[PDB]
């Protein structure tokens, strides 16, 4: 189970699901404007589904299939 943080292996290649999702914390976190849920959103290397938390006040929770994916791509090494 996650209990780690930011624990990326792909972050280096994606280049891309990393500037996104950390931008689709920013936008959720302005929904709430809550402080302590960006990080959520990208902690532990965006794999606790903070992401559809996020996802959500975007009312988009559809590309989420896709992000996750991703999420698990970043985990390549890992």
């Amino acid at each position: 189970a996650s209990f780690i943080d930011n624990t990326c292996r792909g972050v280096m290649g994606n280049r891309d699901i990393y500037k996104k999702v950390v931008r689709v914390c920013e936008d959720c976190t302005n929904i709430f404007r809550l402080p302590g849920l960006d990080g959520m959103c990208r902690n532990r290397c965006f794999y606790n589904e903070w992401f559809l938390i996020c996802l959500k006040a975007a009312n988009r929770e559809d590309e989420i299939e896709k992000f996750r994916v991703w999420i698990s791509i970043l985990n390549a090494g890992q």
